């Protein structure tokens, strides 16, 4: 009936039930920050695995942490990003909109329908994640993707509509969703207190890897600053062969809601970039500059948007050209998925800030993680998916926007 109903449903079977499916669930950083609030606790005060063992317990058969699938959205944005701007560095428009929110996506669409050409082709982790666990997982383990189930706990009930675009499904039979049921932080939360399960009092559980092989989260340790800043550092690095720090973005200022930086990037000594620089959004060219002897570079300007209103503030002045960005992240939400719509509700008024702050641990947050270097994502592209952009990487991993909404 409700999707919740449903997933708990196909949970309630025994598993030796003849009609019992293979019951996946993935989990958003968000959800495991603010699951402790379900109880009255703080955000942070149950710990992932913790909620990885009351996942299982509920009877899920493969318990996955999202930012799998994170990996691969940063390995796909992150060559697409850079492919646009080698494109135009040589004379898929800049700038580039990033496509994670559906809250966007769905403004987008329905409101900006002239701006589609500009979004990143690239599904959401979620979708990424569960594309690959119907294919690459469901032929490994020989299970009929018929009979894979996919759940995944989210911050807000509206990546259920990003699940239900109709094409994000098996082999082109719409019936086969690729991703099935959407649980929010809340009504997950409510499940566990039903049935009188206690996450701050469980054992550590642990997680799967979506490769089917391996132990734990098939996720190194470490963090990325988002999608966002992993995609930019993942084009930066590659252009210019040297690290890009953690990202600390500044507000602008007479607008809200929105932070921006400027990426300075001088091409590699030797490469292919170092050669190159030797519509509704009036695009200045790019930002570039040139030293006496040989060594310019371009600067990228990049800008994140919280809040719908505020977006829509932004797209004006870029529309006007009073604003130039090259590269954009509109999320819905002002304090971004920490706040989302299926988070429990605090009196604190900084309660998102607590969230923020406990979403990582102070040691992973010391080390910096890159997606291209995740063994299992190396192992899916060698074995499966090719390359990034590629074909069959663009079948799973990559999607289409309808002007007027779907
Ligand atoms: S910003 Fe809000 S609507 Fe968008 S993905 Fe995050 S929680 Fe969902
Ligand atoms: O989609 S809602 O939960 O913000
Ligand atoms: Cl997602
Ligand atoms: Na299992
Ligand atoms: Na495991």
């Amino acid at each position: 009936l409700s999707h919740v109903q449903q997933a708990l449903a196909e949970l309630a079977k025994p598993k030796d039930d003849p009609t019992r499916k293979h019951v996946c669930v993935q989990v958003a950083p968000a959800v495991r920050v603010a699951i402790a609030e379900t109880l009255g606790l703080a955000p942070g005060a149950t710990t992932p695995k913790q909620l990885a063992e009351g996942l299982r317990r509920l009877g899920f058969d493969e318990v996955f942490d999202t930012l799998f699938g994170a990996d691969l959205t940063i390995m796909e944005e992150g060559s697409e990003l850079l492919h646009r701007l080698t494109e135009h560095l040589e004379a898929e428009p800049l700038p580039m909109f990033t496509s994670c929110c559906p809250g966007w996506i769905a403004m987008l669409e329905k409101s900006y329908p002239d701006l589609i050409p500009y979004v990143s082709s690239c599904k959401s982790p979620q979708m990424m994640l569960a594309a690959m666990v119907k294919s690459y997982l469901a032929e490994k383990k020989g299970i009929a993707p018929k009979d894979m189930v996919m759940v995944s706990i989210m911050p807000c009930t509206r990546k259920q509509s990003e699940a239900d675009r109709d094409w994000f499904c098996v082999d082109a039979d719409p019936t086969l969703r690729q991703l099935d049921h959407v649980i929010t932080t809340v009504e997950l939360g409510n499940i566990f207190k039903e049935r009188g399960i206690n996450l701050a009092e469980l054992p550590e559980g642990e997680w799967d890897n979506p490769m089917g092989v391996g132990s734990g989260a098939g996720v190194l340790f470490g963090t990325t600053g988002g999608v966002m800043e992993a995609a930019l550092r993942t084009a930066y690095e590659l252009f210019t062969g040297t690290p890009l720090p953690r990202l600390s973005l500044s507000e602008v200022r007479g607008m809200d809601g929105i932070k921006e930086t400027n990426i300075t990037m001088v091409p590699a000594p030797g490469s292919k970039f170092e050669e190159l620089l030797k519509g509704p959004l009036a695009w200045d060219g790019g930002a570039g500059f040139t030293s006496e002897d040989g060594r310019g570079g371009i600067t990228l300007r990049v800008a994140v948007a919280n809040g719908l209103g505020n977006a829509k503030k932004l797209i004006t002045k870029m529309q006007a050209g009073e604003a130039k960005y090259d590269f954009v992240e509109i999320m819905a939400h002002p304090a971004g998925c920490v706040g989302g719509g299926g988070q429990p509700r605090s009196t604190d008024k900084a309660i998102t800030q607590k969230r923020q702050a406990a979403l990582y641990n102070l040691d992973e947050k010391s080390t910096l993680r890159r997606s291209h270097e995740n063994p299992s994502i190396r192992e899916l592209y060698d074995t499966y998916l090719g390359e990034p952009l590629g074909h069959k990487a663009h079948e799973l991993l990559h999607t289409h926007y309808v002007a007027g909404g779907v």
